[PDB]
């Protein structure tokens, strides 16, 4: 669930996805079309086309089991649909966590999602 990808944010990267990725680029938070406009952008195209394959779950709001190894993220339980869940959340936060060194606030928060009106990629 989202307090959970929050966790995981936090973990991976040091900040809250609240705070730094709730708003940017064309598809970091509510909403998303057009194209990423950069890596960080990416990551959160790619974890909303991990939500889309999610089937018999729902991968807003259900509960999957982790637990933290020696600073790695390992995603348990035995439901194969919560497991996913884990899977498109921990991949988001480790894409984040590559990609912290091109992170650009100024161009990219808040961007205006009106911005991504050209054809969109498919995942």
């Amino acid at each position: 669930n989202l307090f959970q990808f929050e966790k995981l944010i936090k973990k991976m990267t040091g900040k809250s996805g609240m705070l730094w990725y709730s708003a940017y680029g064309c598809y970091c938070g509510w909403g998303g079309q057009g194209r990423p406009k950069d890596a960080t952008d990416r990551c959160c195209f790619v974890h909303d086309c991990c939500y889309g394959k999610v089937t018999g779950c729902n991968p807003k709001m259900d509960i999957y089991t982790y637990s933290v190894d020696n600073g790695n993220i390992v995603c348990g339980g035995t439901n194969p649909c919560k497991k996913q869940i884990c899977e498109c959340d921990r991949a988001a936060a480790i894409c984040f966590r590559d990609n912290l060194k091109t992170y650009d606030s100024k161009t990219y928060w808040k961007y205006p999602k009106k911005n991504c009106k050209e054809e969109s990629e498919p995942c």
